């Protein structure tokens, strides 16, 4: 079918089958969920309060679809493949009487095939899957997915996010995907994205198939670690590093003839600390600074900043917060601005944030 558009997703619990131990609902749906986490870069969240997107239900015959339920047997539970509205809600038959155990009808092995659907698995033909439409009530908590079922779960989605396999995935730390991963400052040169944090820069976008960190003493000369600011003026082959009062300027991975310098010499007032976040535009040839609250914009081709320029970030660029960790130009009308372990996607021709990201997503995770 479809799939669905998100890394993370949620579930509610709806309401609770008489047939009861709450808690017991809650360990054999949560853990449902999991057997798909685990063979699948997903997870699932039990909110109890807002709109959930995965939705448990326990109603029976006619209970709001189209589609009925009948009775005791046969239909045990459907659930709506992905798609906003109902759209991944699984549906549980409450004319059953559903169990921990294997008398009766298991509520463990049925939320399982059917949180698939919910997911976006047809059935499987496979007599041993956790379903041929056919549910092998069989042991509990050895179980797991036929092979089968696996491909077409990764065929949707991966293959989890770094080693080797069921066993499931690990979480590193300094990560391409601490989901919490700020910055420092950032820029591209010349079709590479170097991505700043202490003594360390992760680089690129550009066909290369992952991001690999390094320090930043390695490529980098007459410089310090921990780096507040940075753009590019890629027909020059100039990147400029800015940190504290002072900033260096660079070609080819080479200090052009006398840096650091000043940063007031290219005009502030004394007033101004330390810039921190800095993009060049080429559309137009300016490059803009950004000091906590405010911006400047320097005219590149006159040395100049253009009339009227400190300024208030948010009055001018819509939503933005007041204070911005990173900016950098996208090769045609863009600005991608990185606010905390966020960033927007900041369409300059209209003003206005069109894709709002995790401040991680070139290491497309
Ligand atoms: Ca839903
Ligand atoms: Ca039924
Ligand atoms: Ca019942
Ligand atoms: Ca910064
Ligand atoms: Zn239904
Ligand atoms: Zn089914």
């Amino acid at each position: 079918g479809p799939v669905w558009r998100k890394h993370y997703i949620t579930y509610r619990i709806n309401n609770y089958t008489p047939d009861m131990n709450r808690e017991d609902v809650d360990y054999a749906i949560r853990k449902a969920f999991q057997v798909w986490s685990n063979v699948t870069p997903l997870k699932f969240s039990k909110i109890n309060t807002g709109m959930a997107d995965i939705l448990v239900v326990f109603a029976r015959g006619a209970h709001g679809d189209d589609h009925a339920f009948d009775g005791k047997g046969g239909i045990l539970a459907h659930a709506f493949g992905p798609g906003s509205g109902i759209g991944g809600d699984a549906h549980f038959d409450e004319d059953e009487f559903w169990t921990t155990h294997s008398g009766g009808t298991n509520l463990f092995l049925t939320a399982v095939h059917e949180i698939g659907h919910s997911l976006g698995l047809g059935h499987s033909s496979d007599p041993k899957a956790v379903m041929f439409p056919t549910y092998k009530y069989v042991d509990i908590n050895t179980f797991r997915l036929s092979a089968d079922d696996i491909r077409g779960i990764q065929s949707l989605y991966g293959d989890p996010k770094e080693n080797q396999r069921l066993p499931n995935p690990d979480n590193s730390e300094p990560a391409l995907c601490d989901p919490n991963l700020s910055f420092d400052a950032v820029t591209t040169v010349g079709n590479k994205i170097f991505f700043f944090k202490d003594r360390f820069f992760w680089l690129k976008v550009s066909e290369r198939p992952k991001t690999s960190v390094n320090l930043i003493s390695s490529l980098w000369p007459t410089l310090p670690s921990g780096i507040e600011a940075a753009y590019e003026i890629e027909a020059r082959n100039q990147v400029f590093l800015f940190k504290d009062d002072k900033y260096w300027l660079i070609s080819n991975l080479r200090p052009e003839p006398n840096y650091p310098k000043s940063i007031h010499s290219f005009g502030f007032p004394n007033f101004v600390k330390k810039i921190d976040a800095a993009v060049f535009n080429p559309r137009f040839y300016r490059t803009y600074f950004f000091v906590d609250n405010q911006y400047w914009r320097y005219d590149e081709r006159r040395q100049m900043m253009d009339p009227g320029y400190p300024k208030l970030i948010t009055k001018n660029f819509q939503g933005i917060g007041p204070k911005i960790d990173a900016v950098f130009y996208s090769k045609n009308k863009y600005y991608y601005f990185f606010q905390g372990s966020n960033q927007f996607e900041y369409d300059f021709l209209l003003q206005r944030i069109t894709k709002t990201l995790k401040s991680n997503s070139w290491f497309g995770c």
